[PDB]
DNA sequence: ATTATGACGCT
DNA sequence: AGCGTCATG
């Protein structure tokens, strides 16, 4: 039944700008965005704090619309070095946070302000150690049980539903009334409470959290009630949680998958798809999609956790849009030593903390008028960390790209340069 | 003129 | 080895 983990999505609410308000305690509790690049319509913005978005600010909103929104919003800056963003000091905030959370249980990072949370164990750990121990609401402050208060004053305000909801729930498992599994959800829930106060205690910041069975689910109810709340989606909230839910919500279908879903099936909600047949959905959708549909729409998915605090790659880019795309075969080789320089010191920041070195450098560039993140994608070996090497080599594997005939000018000229550094080795 | 940056499946 | 999809600060 899917019911065999503890997994729990922790979310980081609205990263950037508790990074910039613990730096700068008079963005506090103020509507505030993070922006890069001010020159252009004030900057795009890329994270809004709770207070803004009421307003209706939102993240690739420019800050000049923004700031006709809501008059009062307060802007911090991303760091610009060597001409692009720089990202570090998130970079850097996200590793306490991961630190934190790996004290507790196997962590699988999903983003910067993101990790999934395989409890299963500690669960377990905390049940035989708790043996014989009811669970109060005092330790499950912040929870939310989805689905619950059911049946026919307090409720009229949120926190009144939320122990209501809370209490029907506790009062059941007590009761015996509700499943094992219900019972390992809930003790994970308290362990994500623990999790969630440490975040808070060590390094100011906030953060949402969803516990179910597994990483759909999970991530799902982690966007349920926030900010800084959590919530428990248990195998029998499914059926109606599912009953309403667009397809678009569920993590992997808010793109084309979806969308064909949505249009060859002709459903809307995610419980609508329980009516097909897997080969049905297999046709459709292929194998794996089709298999990963079936068991999805019935709360099922067995997707692991995997072991990695750590990304896969290192990489930094540039967008060149407009009359800013690059010409000239200077100006190319110019913002490649710039990408390269950035690359070389987080690299070598990585092996000094992480005691592993890349083998290898993708180069991407996307050509003028082509839509697609990439144009192009090629590949060279990665042997020193040198950013005048790497930007030499990442020049010599492009250079065939350029039409013009005339040494000095670059035809098409280019919308995008990236470098990352990929398939990584114990050092 | 969503920018910068990830993980991953398909081939 | 290179490309497309999906996600989001
Ligand atoms: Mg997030």
């Amino acid at each position: 039944t899917g019911q065999d983990r503890v997994v729990a999505l922790v979310d980081m609410d609205c990263f950037f700008v508790q990074v910039e308000q613990r730096q700068n305690p008079h963005l506090r509790n103020k509507p505030c965005a993070v922006v890069q690049y001010k020159s252009w319509k004030g900057g795009g913005i890329i994270a809004v704090s709770y207070e803004a978005r009421a307003f209706g600010v939102t993240r690739s909103m420019w800050a000049d619309d923004a700031k006709k929104l809501c008059p009062d919003l307060l802007l911090a800056q991303v760091r610009e070095s060597r001409g692009k963003a720089n990202l570090t000091k998130y970079r850097e905030a996200s590793v306490e946070v991961m630190e934190i959370m790996s004290r507790f249980a196997v962590i699988e990072r999903a983003s910067i302000d993101e990790a999934y949370v395989d409890l299963t164990s500690a669960v377990q750990e905390r049940l035989q150690k708790l043996q014989g121990q009811p669970i109060s609401a005092d330790l499950l402050p912040s929870t939310y049980i989805e689905g619950l208060p059911q049946g026919p004053e307090e409720t009229v305000q949120k926190e009144g539903m939320r122990k209501q909801g809370l209490f029907q729930w506790l009062d059941s498992l007590q009761i015996d009334n509700l499943t094992s599994p219900d019972l390992q959800l809930t003790v994970g829930a308290v362990i994500v409470e623990e999790m969630r106060a440490a975040i808070e205690r060590e390094t100011g910041f906030q953060c949402s959290a969803g516990i179910s069975h597994n990483k759909v689910l999970a991530k799902l109810a982690c966007g349920l009630n926030k900010p800084n709340r959590q919530t428990l989606v248990s195998h029998g909230s499914v059926p109606q949680l599912f009953s309403q839910m667009p397809i678009r919500k569920i993590r992997s279908l808010g793109g084309k998958l979806g969308a064909s879903v949505i249009e060859i099936l002709g459903i809307e909600y995610m419980g609508e798809l329980t009516q097909f047949t897997e080969s049905q959905l297999q046709s459709h959708f292929g194998e794996k999609n089709g298999s990963w549909l079936y068991a999805m729409c019935r709360g099922i998915e067995h997707d692991p956790v995997k072991p990695r605090q750590l990304p896969k790659t290192i990489g930094c880019s540039k967008n060149f849009p407009g009359k800013t795309a690059l010409a000239t075969r200077e100006q190319v080789q110019w913002w490649l030593l710039q990408l390269a320089q950035e690359l070389e010191e987080r690299l070598t920041k990585d092996r000094n903390d992480n005691d592993r070195v890349a083998t290898q450098l993708v180069v991407s560039i996307r050509v003028q008028g082509d839509k697609r993140l990439s144009s192009l994608r090629r590949c060279c070996a990665l042997t020193r960390y040198d950013a005048h090497k790497m930007s030499h080599d990442a020049f010599t594997v492009i250079k065939n790209c350029n039409t013009s005939g005339i040494q000095t000018e670059w035809s098409p000229p280019l919308t995008m340069l990236f470098l990352c550094a990929t398939k990584f080795s114990a050092s």
